[PDB]
């Protein structure tokens, strides 16, 4: 019996971790699609954004 | 601060849902771009990541 | 061993920021891939989803 406001924190962490999974997969999807351009980061000529878990 | 923590949770929750919308849309975009390959997950040859709730 | 909550909020916020960066970059990637169609949103014939302010 704890979790007073941390119940919203736990649900959010679940959402974040899950969303990250989708985002990273989307990133792999984009890097796959833009392999000819060296990946999506290179294709966009921008610094690469990574997950930090 | 307590009230600050509540506000932080509130905004972050709103940020999560907003981001999730962009992510899901990006996912639909990727699925469209790889529809012929069965979607981005099948194209990626990976277990698909979903974001529900 | 005290106040993990307040700290968790900051950690989560940065996680969201980090993720948003990837998501936005992915969106730019998708818009680039569908530039001829006016971006992924228009390519998907959907209302564009955006990140918070
Ligand atoms: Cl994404």
């Amino acid at each position: 019996n704890i979790d007073t406001m941390a119940k919203a924190l736990t649900t959010m962490q679940e959402q974040i971790d899950s969303l990250a999974a989708v985002v990273l997969q989307n990133r792999r999807g984009l890097d796959m699609l833009t392999a000819a351009q060296g990946g999506i980061c290179l294709a966009l000529d921008e610094k690469c954004c990574f997950w930090v878990n």
